[PDB]
């Protein structure tokens, strides 16, 4: 089940408005697995508030830890679900141009095998 | 030199607008080679007009057979050089969600190896 599954638009509205108002300085992102992806392993947790400074390269980092992935495996994080964005891209131009309508910033990730299809 | 290195913006606004006019059936998509890409080669055909009722997975056969590509070979179509979409999307739908400012689709189509190196 997805977020937005599990969460109607108003709740998540909601829950975009509280994360603003306790951590003004993060951005809010939603990841989750590509479905279908197999390989990968789901994540015990899907909102990351991301610190506003950093870039792209900085929340892969964070993504590939808690995935605890091996040295090896390489991956794809894709905005909303198709976009490639380059890692030294603030995070905080891509919430600004690619944020969903309820706040939050959406991603998936997926395998290199999973697309190698 | 792509495409938009050869035709001024004016001149891309018209071509979509006779297309429009001449092809209705039809979506006006510019197809390229990925920058830099060293395992596909350049097609001589860089302007498709797409039936507008087909997915994308059409598309892809198309490209795949103009390459001559087998089964067994990976192909990679992207939009505005950064989109994955899902095969089995309208490309109608394709072209109303990511159009360019000219009202031309543009797409460059990548290899294996090219690919690859857009992990992280």
């Amino acid at each position: 089940k997805t977020f937005k599954q599990r969460r109607t638009f108003e709740q998540r509205v909601e829950d975009v408005r509280l994360i603003r108002e306790q951590h003004p300085t993060k951005i809010p992102v939603i990841i989750e697995r590509y479905k279908g992806e197999k390989q990968l392993p789901v994540l015990d947790k899907t909102k990351f508030l991301v610190p506003d400074h950093v870039n792209m390269s900085e929340l892969i980092k964070i993504i590939r830890r808690r995935l605890q992935l091996n040295a090896n495996q390489a991956f794809f994080l894709l905005v909303n679900g198709h976009s490639m964005v380059s890692v030294s891209t603030p995070i905080s131009e891509v919430y600004e141009s690619e944020k969903d309508e309820d706040g939050f910033l959406y991603m998936v990730y997926a395998s290199q095998e999973t697309f190698m299809k």
